[PDB]
């Protein structure tokens, strides 16, 4: 009933990012790979990096 | 009966101005805002932003 009565709660964020589990797979890639095009440096990094 | 005898009575004035709360306001900002600098657009849009 006064000021500054409070208490807090904590509220962590949780991902697949997040935890290290991105880019997650067995059994390796399906074909001989190519270069890299801006597209996926977007979807990694978002969408306004440079 | 005779001049010079009196009580006396006092008065008050007592408006919203007067007692301190002008202006109340519970919605909108806290405190004058200030600029704006790196930190907060990288949160706002990643660590990479341009």
């Amino acid at each position: 009933a006064n000021d500054g009565e409070i208490i807090a709660i904590d509220l962590k964020e949780i991902t697949a990012k997040t935890l290290g589990l991105d880019g997650f797979n067995v059994s390796g890639p399906k074909g001989t790979p190519a270069a890299l095009v801006a597209a996926d440096y977007q979807a990694a990094y978002g969408t306004t990096t440079n």
